[PDB]
């Protein structure tokens, strides 16, 4: 209630903040963005003079923030990296521990984003938790700002939570977003513009996969869009649409574009009616400071955002991800890594699932037909090991050839369809190949 006098007695400096964090014990973090750079920078201080060590460090979505902190490969031997999603941050981190001696460097934690909040807080438990948060208002509340995700609920159910006050992380309305000062142990303050995804030119295939994309987006679609340049570019196409919802995983540019010109109302939603569900932000500038204060935008935990049973209460959902392969039987992969998967970690096929559950919804996911300049293939016969989207949950597939819903086709059905969708160069290779594999 002195709230004044609790943020004086909390409020330290970064390395005094990090100082009393054991070895040997687990820490968590926010989320991209939220990744907190002057405790991080103390927490990687420490290591560098050897005052910790055995430091489990549980985390999704990296930034460069942790990357050239606490993930430095020098400290790996001090602090562990349990990365539960592989960004390349992680991918540079493990080849580079191959190349010297064969180390393993990053401990993979395989989950579903899901259910990130009870795994992290019971199965795994977190003694510290650090995240970035908007400046107290004078009811002695912080904000998570771009984050919900796990962070609600391990914000409470860590034993030390740990805050980095920044007056460019905005105030964001949500379930659990607000946490007030007497639930917080520590407090630094450092104001720093947040990191931006970086804008990524769009490549020709785009146009064509935004127009078959646009066309399958019904009236009054209730918006996911998956992580990357694809979903996020194809929201210019549906300017012209009226009494959008959204109700997605990560909140992009896109979709903030849609908001901002009244394209998405939220009034044919069922859940939230009325305002645009997210779990986690990642943009620039211009979109972080759109968020702040803003009533028509709420962020909930990823436990409620990405639960099929959810998302499927919603009418009309359109779910639109992006692979990087798709082979003859349906299946799709995410997975930049060979013979490896760590990406089904990610979220996406819970909106697979929840899409096509919707009453009148449609999950899509997409990929340009080739990469390389035209020299290779991203359809191919069969995805090297498992995969990230099962060919028993593909809905519908786009390449800028066009659009095929695979519910219900037999495996020739799929094969001879999936193929029309590969480029012309690689069709009757591919051909070939669904004859030897026997789908043909």
């Amino acid at each position: 209630m002195d709230i004044r006098a609790l943020y004086d007695e909390k409020l330290t400096t970064p390395e005094e903040a990090v100082s009393s964090i054991a070895s040997g014990s687990h820490l968590s973090m926010g989320m991209f963005a939220a990744e907190p750079p002057a405790l991080l920078k103390a927490l990687a201080d420490r290591a560098t003079r050897g005052d910790i060590g055995d430091l489990r460090v549980y985390y999704f979505e990296t930034a460069k923030i942790a990357g050239d902190t606490i993930l430095r490969y020098e400290l790996n031997n001090r602090i562990k990296p349990y990365s539960m999603f592989v960004t390349a941050v992680e991918r540079a981190l493990i080849r580079r521990g191959i190349e010297d001696g064969g180390r393993k460097v990053v401990n993979y934690v395989p989950s579903n984003f899901h259910q990130a909040p009870r795994l992290l807080a019971e199965e795994i438990g977190i003694d510290t938790f650090m995240h970035t948060v908007s400046p107290m208002d004078c009811h002695g509340y912080f904000s998570l700002g771009v984050g919900n995700d796990y962070s609600s609920r391990i914000a409470r159910s860590a034993r030390r939570f740990i805050v980095e006050v920044n007056r460019y992380m905005p105030r964001v309305q949500g379930e659990a977003a607000a946490i007030h000062i007497s639930e917080v142990d520590a407090i630094v303050e450092n104001h720093v513009p947040l990191i931006e995804m970086p804008v990524r030119s769009a490549i020709p295939e785009y146009t064509s996969i935004s127009h078959i994309i646009a066309d399958l987006v019904p009236d009054g679609a209730c918006l996911q869009m998956g992580v990357g340049a694809l979903p996020n570019l194809v929201c210019g196409v549906l300017k012209d649409r009226n009494d959008l919802g959204i109700h997605t995983a990560v909140l992009n540019p896109g979709l903030v574009d849609l908001i901002r010109r009244g394209v998405v109302t939220n009034q044919r939603k069922t859940l939230d009616r009325g305002r645009s569900v997210f779990t986690f932000a990642m943009g620039q500038q211009e979109m972080y400071e759109y968020l702040n204060d803003h009533p028509a935008i709420f962020s909930r935990p990823v436990d409620y955002v990405n639960d099929p049973h959810i998302i499927a209460q919603n009418d009309n959902v359109v779910s639109i991800n992006a692979t990087l392969q798709i082979d003859l039987t349906g299946a799709c992969n995410s997975e930049h890594m060979l013979g490896h998967q760590y990406s089904a970690s990610g979220g996406q096929l819970d909106f697979v699932r929840g899409a096509y559950a919707s009453k009148g919804g449609r999950s899509i996911i997409a990929t340009p037909s080739t990469a390389a300049k035209g020299t290779v293939s991203r359809i191919i016969p069969r995805i090297d090991g498992p995969v990230t989207t099962p060919r028993i949950d593909t809905h519908y597939i786009v390449t800028e050839f066009g659009a095929v819903n695979l519910k219900g086709l037999s495996s020739t059905e799929r094969a001879l369809r999936i193929i029309e969708l590969a480029h012309p160069d690689f069709r009757d290779e591919l051909t070939q190949a669904a004859k030897k594999m026997h789908l043909i």
